[PDB]
């Protein structure tokens, strides 16, 4: 029951997703070994991905969180790269999307940084690259992230450089306590408490 809504370039809803994606690129301390070399992106569209039963089920678990965190569902729109992006926008995220090994333990991540969700496009450590090139910093191949909307709720506060949630929480944040411009990430125990909005296929653009 999904279908895909295309934005228009001209709407303001693309241009600000646009806006997320682009700003939010960092440089990453493997020097592009995972996500390739790149500063910005070449976006070559951007969807809307809609599915009432998927959203149903997303809402319910967050006024849940919300009625168990005075009110506040904590939601905010993140970014998400994997291997399964087609699986996800069909069927929602479930236990099959989380990263089993994360440093937070098995739950399904999401990054403010773009360029951190760029990272498992491809796969964990970004794989062997592209399908066609086996070239992990491919300038050619398209490439998928979903920016979602994702409820936290009360989140613990982990200080750094599927499982349950710590006792008493919704989520974790992953604070980051030595690389001074990376942003925050986030771990999700129940994929009800993500919803997959938009589909962005973009290609990572060579420095010049
Ligand atoms: O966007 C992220 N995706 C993943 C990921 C790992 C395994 C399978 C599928 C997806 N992991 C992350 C870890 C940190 C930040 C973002 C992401
Ligand atoms: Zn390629």
């Amino acid at each position: 029951g999904t279908i895909l809504i295309d934005l228009s370039p001209d709407d303001k809803e693309f241009q600000s997703v646009e806006e997320e994606m682009q700003s939010t690129v960092r440089e990453h301390r493997d020097g592009g070994h995972a996500g390739g070399i790149f500063n910005r992106y070449n976006i070559l569209k951007i969807q809307k991905v809609c599915n009432k039963k998927l959203w149903e089920r997303y809402t319910h678990r967050r006024k849940e969180v919300s009625e168990e965190n005075h009110n506040h569902a904590n939601e905010r729109m993140l970014f998400h790269g994997s291997p399964f992006v087609n699986a996800i926008i069909h069927k929602g995220f479930d236990e099959r999307h989380a990263y089993i090994g994360g440093m937070f333990g098995a739950g399904i991540y999401f990054a403010e940084n773009s360029s951190k969700s760029n990272q498992y496009v491809y796969g964990i450590g970004g794989g062997t690259g592209c399908p066609v090139h086996k070239d992990r910093s491919c300038y050619i191949c398209h490439r998928q992230l979903l920016f979602c909307r994702v409820t936290l709720g009360k989140s613990f506060l982990q200080f750094s450089a599927m499982a349950h949630s710590p006792p008493g929480h919704h989520s974790v944040t992953g604070r980051p306590s030595v690389n001074g411009l990376a942003l925050a990430e986030y771990v999700i125990y129940r994929g009800e408490q993500a919803y997959p909005e938009y589909l962005i296929t973009y290609q990572i653009m060579r420095p010049e």
